[PDB]
């Protein structure tokens, strides 16, 4: 169906969830439930020269906007798409002669599109961009004062020419930007690269254990205009099989922690006491922090390793932070060997260590040793995750790349072609990633073959060398 429309939900009220999302009719697992372009989104302060203002796509040539030095692109064509929204800022940060916040900047592309286009509803929404939630009033003294001054500065940034708003719907944006952005990826899912703010997907509700997940896709473009899986824009997909009237919902974090540790998250963040199932009953929670039973690991010996990890932890941090990473493959591999007969290969100390010392020893190309380690954590990540999770399907595919560069060919490809089912789910077969994975599948069959015809090879031999 096409961009921006809503036709497959509609909004209602919940008990003391506020405005929610349900299914006007049947939804299946990858099923595209709606999509919706960005209302705005600027790029963050970091990755200013290293980003595509208009795609948000890393690349080693960008383009810089001749006339504010700020604006980087792909192509003339990624510039000329951007001069709409950048119009405006372009000429306002030349006069400014200074770059603002992010926010800040994102605050002015929402006022001027609601300037331009005169109102605050978009032709799709069943929101209007100022009325999307604004938690402002349990904002704590250090979120206060950080949206006044921003609010000053956004004033001396903000052209005389433009619309004038009103402080209090001013600061009222800015609060819906705390409340709202929606993180950006670079094509890769590497590193978050920009914030957007996209209106409907506003509307819809938490659940520790959603049945809806959603991802950016950045979009493409090499000739054929116009086409909705080329479009930059965020889907909304579902996770399994969602019947007509339930409500929709996604997870505003990720899964593992413990259910009091998410709902610590979720307060802090998105001032609420999460009542999901999982959190009122604990799901998972035994696994998350399972210790061994063939010998059975006292109470105390429990509580002086889970101190011990994480004590091991924030020092491994520390060493990353140096670029220490010798020290910290040493740290990970010592924990690992005490955690051993205690923790079971589901609790969440464990597996932290197995994501880390298999990132590190992959930098280092130690293959082999991360090999092992990675093998490790898909099969715990395999107990606690949703078998749709895109957390766990990119966790699979880096785990089946680093096999794979180890010569561990079998089980490559195996991982490859896990990681590719689920993100066929979370992710469609037109993003970047899951063209990427596609190619990996591709090339890893090829080796898998040469690898089984090499094995057949030697069977024809032993047969003739026998007379079968
Ligand atoms: N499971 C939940 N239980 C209670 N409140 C929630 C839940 N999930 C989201 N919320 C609230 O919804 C806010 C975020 C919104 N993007 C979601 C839709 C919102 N309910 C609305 O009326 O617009 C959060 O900051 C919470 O205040
Ligand atoms: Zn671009
Ligand atoms: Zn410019
Ligand atoms: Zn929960």
């Amino acid at each position: 169906m096409t961009i921006g429309s809503m036709e497959n939900v509609e909004v209602f009220t919940s008990e003391g969830k506020g405005r929610g999302l349900k299914a006007t009719k049947e939804f299946w697992a990858a099923d595209v439930i709606f999509a919706e372009r960005a209302y705005s989104a600027v790029v963050f302060d970091s990755l200013i020269n290293f980003v595509c203002h208009t795609c948000f796509k890393r690349q080693e040539k960008l383009h810089r906007c001749g006339q504010c030095k700020f604006a980087h692109y792909c192509d003339r064509t990624c510039q000329k798409d951007a001069w709409l929204n950048h119009k405006n800022e372009c000429a306002a940060i030349k006069k400014y002669g200074k770059v603002p916040n992010e926010n800040i900047r994102l605050a002015a592309r929402i006022m001027w599109r609601v300037e331009r286009e005169g109102t605050g509803l978009t032709e799709g929404c069943l929101v209007s961009v100022d009325d999307l939630q604004n938690h402002v009033e349990h904002f704590g003294e250090e979120e206060q004062k950080e949206l006044r001054v921003d609010v000053d500065t956004f004033l001396q940034y903000w052209p005389p020419q433009s619309q004038q708003f009103s402080m209090q719907y001013i600061s009222h944006i800015f609060g819906v930007i705390n409340c709202n952005g929606f993180t950006l990826s670079d094509q890769r899912g590497l590193q978050a690269v920009g914030v957007g703010i996209f209106p409907n997907l506003g509307l819809v509700n938490h659940d520790c254990w959603p049945n809806c997940t959603v991802i950016f896709n950045n979009g493409n473009h090499e000739a054929v205009k116009s086409m909705f899986h080329t479009q930059m824009r965020i889907e909304l997909r579902a996770l399994g099989k969602i019947s007509e009237g339930e409500e929709l919902t996604v997870s505003y974090i990720d899964f593992l922690h413990l259910s009091e540790e998410r709902r610590r998250q979720l307060k802090k963040q998105y001032y609420f006491d999460c009542s999901c199932e999982h959190c009122q009953k604990g799901l998972k929670d035994d696994l998350f922090l399972a210790a061994k039973e063939d010998p059975k690991p006292s109470q105390e010996v429990v509580k002086e390793m889970i101190q011990f990890s994480k004590d091991t932890l924030e020092k491994i941090d520390k060493a990353r932070s140096e670029g220490l990473y010798h020290e910290v493959v040493k740290l990970c591999r010592e924990c690992l060997e005490k955690q051993e007969p205690v923790f079971a290969d589901t609790n969440l100390y464990v597996l932290r260590l197995l994501s880390i010392a298999s990132e590190v020893l992959s930098y280092l190309q130690a293959y082999e040793e991360a090999s092992h380690y990675a093998r490790r954590m898909v099969d715990g990540y395999m107990k606690l995750y949703h078998h749709n999770n895109a957390q766990l399907g990119m966790a699979v595919m880096r785990a089946g790349l680093t096999n794979w560069h180890a010569g561990h060919i079998e089980v490559g490809h195996g991982m490859i072609c896990k990681a590719y089912a689920i993100l066929l789910v979370t992710h469609g077969p037109s993003h970047p990633i899951t063209k990427d994975l596609e190619a990996m599948r591709m090339q890893t069959e090829m080796e898998l073959r040469m690898f089984r015809q090499n094995e057949f090879m030697y069977h024809k031999m032993r047969e003739a060398a026998l007379n079968n």
